[PDB]
């Protein structure tokens, strides 16, 4: 369905924003994560604060009631090695809902026009 | 009355589709749940198959509807048994009893796809579905 | 895969923005079509709210056309098909018709947009052809 | 607030029901967890379900928006072994008519846990 397509896109965007490490996009990624997170999950993410980690989304299963499961890989390279480096696999378990986009900043609403908000997020090894 | 007959038919069709596991009806059962559900309930059902490659065609769970009570104001209660047999075997398998409580309405049927509107021209639509064990 | 998810998201967002007529979301819809479209396609949409013909002048606040997305199939080679319903009523159920949008699309360099556009569309989704035909079923 | 008093009570009841091990009450406890759980969380609990362990609630902090943190101890049985834990619990309230009559007698306010995770302290 369309609501599923929607949720799968934003769950995927969230994991990419939150799990990537890229020096030159990190301020932008950090900001994106706050704009897609509820106030308390945003406060909780802020409290966890050259290599490059890239994310591959493998699959996403929303339960249709505000939990989603995202299987994904992270590939961490020392920038100044040749290959793609070490790849590990993970499962994000993500609570989320949609808020009134008027109830956020104007900038937040441009980044997050549907008002998608992660309310909880946990990552476990696959 | 006619609303009661209509509602009782659909509640039972919903429980049968949603609670049956049979490899040879599965595609049809799966599509019926989709046509008859809100997107959230649809996805709630469908997400358990995103179970069939766990069970394949070795397990069959069939439903027996025991009573159907529409409770007024778009809620209905369906008592039913589910019976699971490994597909090899004669024997009765294991039977458990359940109560599905079901929030439902009739939506604009024009919004649905072609095939959905043939099967569900009245727009039966489940917005909440919950199964609890049978007690008193 | 992820590309399918991305494509299907943007294809539907496009059809919702472009086919919806709702006074209270019109300014946002209009702007979203602009961000997601080629100059041609953008002006093709925008042109219907210009001159004395402007659709909003001739509807105002008294008509609402809402969209239900029914299926989205990316067809490969940057073409996608969105089946959808449009439901119009003046402010019962109003009038529902079914439609097929065929959409040529690509991902362009996202720096070429105003920074507003790049916040909303950082991947650079860009529609270069848009056509709606009536639903006929299959055969 | 009252909403907080309410949430602390049901969150504490949930952890008591879900983390206690008592042979003579295990079936009632199992049933209680189902009646206090969303449909999906009830399915998930039932799958993962496979001495006497008693629960002591130490504190309950709801965030006011559907997440609660419960710090608690489990004591298995002189004294026995006590370990310490943190349940992170998502929850909401649903219309009590959307559940069975029996469910609704155990859970009159329609409290539903939508997610549950326990971590060591
Ligand atoms: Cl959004
Ligand atoms: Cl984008």
């Amino acid at each position: 369905s369309y609501d599923t397509v929607r949720d799968k896109y934003w769950l995927s965007q969230y994991v990419i924003a939150r799990e990537t490490y890229d020096w030159y996009t990190l301020q932008k990624d950090y900001e994106t994560v706050g704009m897609l997170s509820s106030p308390s999950e945003g406060q909780s993410y802020a409290s966890q604060f050259n290599v490059r980690t890239s994310v591959t989304i493998v699959s996403i299963v929303p339960n249709g009631k505000g939990i989603g499961t995202v299987r994904f890989a992270k590939t961490t390279k020392r920038t100044n090695e040749t290959g793609d480096g070490e790849t590990t696999h993970w499962i994000a378990t993500i609570g989320y809902q949609y808020v009134n986009p008027s109830l956020m900043s104007e900038s937040a609403r441009l980044t997050n026009p549907l008002g998608f908000n992660v309310t909880s997020y946990r990552v476990d090894p696959e």
